[PDB]
């Protein structure tokens, strides 16, 4: 909370301010300090707001003379921790490896500081809050600085490498959550040594990620480069070309139920799916979707295909009788009413339809089958609002299960008016074929461009719109509510008002004009002003909107399907059985390499 | 296949692995190799999974000093090549000029390698599977890597430059194949010395295609460049003005089938169309389009126009007799039918629309004769998928005479549904008069446009607009399914749902409002949803992508014409008499300069 830290860094200053050896060891008063350190009754173990010690405000503004008289008076400061709660567990070691004095580091660790003390407050926590997370450990804070002096100095007076925080990161798994993403690779190689022997490359957190899968998931690119370039071999260097052995040990994940690439996949981070478009992971995921992928999925979207020509002969043959019931309003147009479940399955066309809603019944009974365990598996904000994983998509056909169900209930309990949930289950069944079309390269980015421009552009054209249409409608109802509804009906109802001024908007009605009468020259006004502000001005700054925020959003709508088109495979491969999916690699026991799976790729590397 | 060669990789790195003297070549432990070449019973001619000796195992990882010693243990290893299918003859001797060691080609020359060795294994041949093709020779090697010194250690030794591969390539073809392009200018410089007297850049390969014509179909610019700079004359430099007498034998191609332009323009590579912009072609090609292109095009546009309106005033004045037949449905607003071919050709306006139909058939058996044998010259798939050669025009004028006989025969055999292919001949024939748009600047490049526009963005939105009519057709049909079809007859059927419901996609026809009846409410939101999603999102969003591909593919836009002018130069030149085609140049015979025709450039050098 911002307000509480204003107020806690408030009155850690005013403590600073009222306490003679905290003011001291700020503006590094070696005199004052001499005179406060003669005297006896001036307490060492002075404690601040954040309940810093005199030795953490003297490594807080490195006054390294200060701190040094203040360790000469009490050694025992630098065992000292703070015991407030933004600050609980940071001793006056974490201030001075974060600081970068290494002088005051050998000071400190001279004097018996602890090199495995953690700093366990909410400032040294990954949070939003927090602008940076270097860790909980000494170690870990030297690490993220980026102080190899300071690292090595720690490391040679005991500090432990395979150390966990509060979230379970070892220091290799903030040095790869780090934004710098260059010098954490030169730490990485250094803190990779004196961990000679499981290694700390292999040690999960709390979430059960390694810094391989870590690394993946937060979209660092460069430290995935880093970490390949440990898990490859050159095979031979033949003119040009080269060919590498890559491991897939990391990368494939057999076995493991979270696999590296769903991992990817589903991760919330924009840049991780800059991970997918790396040396190795790149080549595997597009073997496998040109190998098993593809026409896996393009069978599947003909079996969807047909299950929809199937359930729309079902829609269009619904068995309707003639109305037992005379017309006597003269605005009723309803000749034909649903049958009943004992006269609805007589002849044999009707068992043809009985056959054919059983097969959609069954149909969305798989569908639900499919869909239910996947939000409880993924999460369901992550499996609803991914793009890359079909978010909008599984909420439709969600919606189009439960709706075939409810019509199915409806059925069989003789219930009346099932255009309502037919019409909905047709327009929804039909708008989710839009989910294969991220197979193909014609129709995946055009998709995804009407994904963004549903939930960007037409949403904030659809809610200024709406207060056009709710003003118009008043308008145009009130200005004709004094004229016989017979001769201009298009606006006599205000919900009618409502829907007509609607189509006027869009242009998909003609303006109601009545050349044998005389209309209201106020309709000829309000009509005039809405002709120009609608139809002119907002219908064609629509079309100008979604034009200038096609191209700004072009090259982030190709990536979006290049991922989408692994996360399809990355699906398929977990879904299917195994026996239509071979794992995919070279096996290194038919050549003597061992038991993992590699992947060989040849470059052109003039 | 690329499963195949990881595979051979991996069972060729363990057999190097499994072997002593492959282990000992390749990390060039040169104790295991004194020790394994002391022992007679390590054979010398210890083969790997692709065949390869130990020589070839040290060629390959660079060890000199392995080789060496081999060699002296055996010198016969230089001789001795790979008998495996994907490395089929090839020699330490390739391998150790690919990885560019001078020492070890002296080494291996030394020993008596075959410098005319040939290696006609799989990964030497051209092929998407292989990333390089640098020949089968290795001349060819040591030209295509771009090492001079081991070209001429190479031709000292006695390689022959006159050789060909598998396709007929000879190096010089193979240098123009690479795509460099800079530094093969050079070895193209350096392997015309040696090959003093047919010379090397008159030898075609098995295409019969020369140097000259290969770098004009790969598209290769500065190697043309480069080319043309030993077919050029410069007369006189006067001051800021040169002139040039460029060389026209290799250009023109005189009484070649298969001319150097005809090949540019029909070549599938992109670069292609910048051999058309380069200093002799683009003025020989302006002069042809000048002189004789542009006057020719445009009779034969006026012919065709005039063609077309004949076609149009048979199909106006087509003979139809009342029916006789009286009309007992109330729906059926047919009243006339098609004559008998006795009672067709009675009246003398009958007889003028005889003649009339007797033109249009005699133009569909021309266009026919024309359109038939350049399928078979230039490939079926060449001649209707390119774009610079005309490509979906041939194909609609093809559909279009084959309409018209087809007419002509169900006029000859009375049979009744000429309307049929009337109106697909009437609709093809008068959309195929947009070919000769392509002979003017203001129209060529938006035909261009519309072309890629229909292939492109139009299949795109088509694909996803035709599963939104199958949704809400559908569901515009269901909800009128139970009223009155004479009050909203727009959905009544379901072919009428879905005519109906992909007129309302496109705007028009009006939203069906009936106001004197009391409309479904379901189809009230179901419509309104339509209009969001169809005439708001998608209509617009077709707008928007047309103008965020028009700007993208402008530039290749215009580029596709310029090459479309010189390939219907190129047709007429070829197709047309040559009475109306005089040979393009000057005449050297005239001026003594000798039997060939040169072009003059006057250029402005400053
Ligand atoms: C969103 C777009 C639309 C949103 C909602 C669309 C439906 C509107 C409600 C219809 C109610 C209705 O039937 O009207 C009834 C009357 O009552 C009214 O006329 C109420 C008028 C409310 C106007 C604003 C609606 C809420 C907008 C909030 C959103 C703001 C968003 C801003 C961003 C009945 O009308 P009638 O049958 O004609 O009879 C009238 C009585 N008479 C016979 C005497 C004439
Ligand atoms: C492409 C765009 C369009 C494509 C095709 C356009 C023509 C559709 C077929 C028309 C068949 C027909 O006449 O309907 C018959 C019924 O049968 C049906 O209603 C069949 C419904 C099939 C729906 C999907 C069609 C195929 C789409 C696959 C492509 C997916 C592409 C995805 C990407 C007759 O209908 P009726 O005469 O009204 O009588 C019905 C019976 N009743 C009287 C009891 C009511
Ligand atoms: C007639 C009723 C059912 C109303 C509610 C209509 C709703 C349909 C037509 C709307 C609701 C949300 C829309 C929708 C949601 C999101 C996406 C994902 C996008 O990448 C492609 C279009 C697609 C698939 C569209 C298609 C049309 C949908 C499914
Ligand atoms: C402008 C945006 C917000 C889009 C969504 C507009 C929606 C409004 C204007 C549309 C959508 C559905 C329409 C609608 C639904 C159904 C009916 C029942 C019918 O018997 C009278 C009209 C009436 C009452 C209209 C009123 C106008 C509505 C509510
Ligand atoms: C009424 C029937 C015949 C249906 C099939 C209509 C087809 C016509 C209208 C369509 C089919 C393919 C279309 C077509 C093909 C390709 C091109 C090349 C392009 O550079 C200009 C437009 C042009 C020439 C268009 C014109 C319109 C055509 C010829
Ligand atoms: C959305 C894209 C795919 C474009 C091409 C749409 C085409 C469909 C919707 C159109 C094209 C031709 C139309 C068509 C052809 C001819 C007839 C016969 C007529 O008596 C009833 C309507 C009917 C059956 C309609 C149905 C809808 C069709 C098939």
């Amino acid at each position: 909370w911002e307000q509480y830290r204003d107020r806690v860094n408030m009155l850690q200053q005013e403590r600073i301010r009222d306490s003679p050896l905290l003011q001291a060891a700020k503006e590094n008063d070696l005199r004052l300090l001499k005179i406060l350190l003669l005297n006896q009754s001036c307490d060492f173990q002075q404690r601040g707001a954040v309940g810093e010690t005199a030795l953490h405000v003297a490594a807080l503004y490195d006054n390294l003379e200060a701190a040094t008289l203040l360790m000469e008076a009490a050694p025992e400061l630098a065992k000292e921790p703070a015991l407030c709660e933004p600050f609980v567990g940071q001793t006056a070691l974490h201030i001075a490896v974060m600081n970068q004095n290494l002088n005051l580091v050998r000071a400190l660790l001279a004097r018996g500081a602890s090199v495995s003390a953690r700093a366990t407050g909410a400032a040294f926590r990954r949070s939003p809050h927090n602008l940076i997370y270097y860790g909980e450990h000494p170690l870990s804070f030297a690490a993220c600085v980026g102080s190899e002096e300071i690292v090595r100095l720690l490391i040679e007076h005991g500090a432990d490498i395979r150390a966990q925080d509060s979230l379970g990161n070892t220091v290799l798994h903030i040095l790869i959550l780090q934004p710098n993403k260059t010098f954490a690779c030169q730490m990485y190689n250094l803190l990779l040594s004196y961990d000679e022997h499981q290694s700390l490359e292999l040690v999960p957190n709390h979430q059960g990620l390694t810094p391989f899968k870590l690394a993946g998931v937060e979209g660092n690119t460069v430290m995935f480069q880093h970490l390949m370039q440990k898990r490859k071999h050159v095979q031979w260097t033949c003119g040009p070309l080269t060919s590498t052995l890559y491991d897939l040990t990391e990368i494939d994940s057999w076995g493991e139920e979270l696999s590296f690439l769903e991992l990817v996949v589903s991760s919330k981070k924009r840049e991780a799916r800059q991970i997918l478009e790396q040396t190795p992971v790149k080549e595997l995921v597009s073997f496998k979707w040109k190998k098993y992928g593809r026409p896996y999925f393009c069978v599947l979207a003909s079996l969807y295909i047909l299950y929809m020509i199937c359930f729309t002969t079902c829609c269009i043959y619904r068995p309707l009788k003639l109305r037992d019931d005379n017309r006597t309003d003269p605005r009723d147009i309803t000749i034909l009413q649903q049958k009943l479940l004992q006269e609805a399955y007589v002849t044999h066309q009707d068992n043809i339809r009985l056959v054919g809603e059983l097969v959609t019944v069954t149909g969305a009974v798989i569908i639900l089958l499919l869909e239910i365990p996947d939000i409880f598996r993924v999460g369901a904000s992550r499996y609803f609002g991914q793009t890359i994983l079909g978010g909008p998509f599984h909420v439709i056909i969600i919606t189009y299960a439960s709706l075939v169900l409810l019509t199915m209930v409806m059925r069989l309990t003789n219930m009346n008016g099932e255009v309502v949930p037919l019409s909905f289950a047709l327009v929804l069944g039909w708008c989710s074929v839009m989910y294969f079309a991220r197979g193909f390269q014609m129709l995946g980015p055009f998709t995804i461009m009407i994904q963004k421009m549903i939930f960007g552009d037409l949403m904030r054209f659809c809610w200024l719109m709406a207060v056009v249409i709710l003003g118009f409608a008043s308008a145009f109802h009130i200005t004709f509510q004094t004229e016989d509804p017979n001769n201009l009906g298009e606006f006599s109802d205000y919900p009618t008002a409502l829907f007509s001024t609607f189509e006027l908007f869009l242009t998909i009605i003609d303006g109601p004009a009545n050349y044998s009468v005389d209309l209201p020259f106020m309709y000829c006004i309000t009509y005039a002003a809405f002709a120009i502000i609608a139809t002119l001005l907002m219908l064609n700054l629509f079309i100008a909107m979604m034009g200038d925020t096609h191209w700004r959003v072009a090259q982030e709508r190709d990536e979006l399907w290049r991922a989408q088109v692994v996360a399809t495979t990355v699906m398929l491969e977990r879904k299917m059985p195994r026996f239509l999916w071979p794992r995919s690699g070279i096996c290194g026991y038919e050549y003597g390499l061992g038991d993992r799976w590699f992947l060989r790729v040849e470059n052109h590397h003039d």
